[PDB]
């Protein structure tokens, strides 16, 4: 329950195309899943980027969807 979100690729290791995401601003773990670079089919992430997404919740748990990079 949250759109448009600001953040930056806090890791993501293309190996198991997982990762997490934390805005420079202090923002959570949320982590990165694939059907969120699919989402898009963004072609690269690595740490570093800006990204912008939406997020949804895993039960209590957050997932970044919806990826945009920048």
């Amino acid at each position: 329950m949250a759109t448009n979100i600001v953040g930056k690729v806090k890791w993501y290791n293309s190996t198991k195309n997982f990762g997490f995401i934390e805005q420079d601003n202090g923002g959570k773990d949320v982590f990165v899943h694939k059907s969120a670079v699919d989402a898009a089919g963004l072609h690269s992430l690595e740490e570093g980027q800006d990204v912008i997404f939406d997020l949804e919740e895993k039960q209590g748990k957050a997932y970044a969807v919806n990826l945009r990079i920048k």
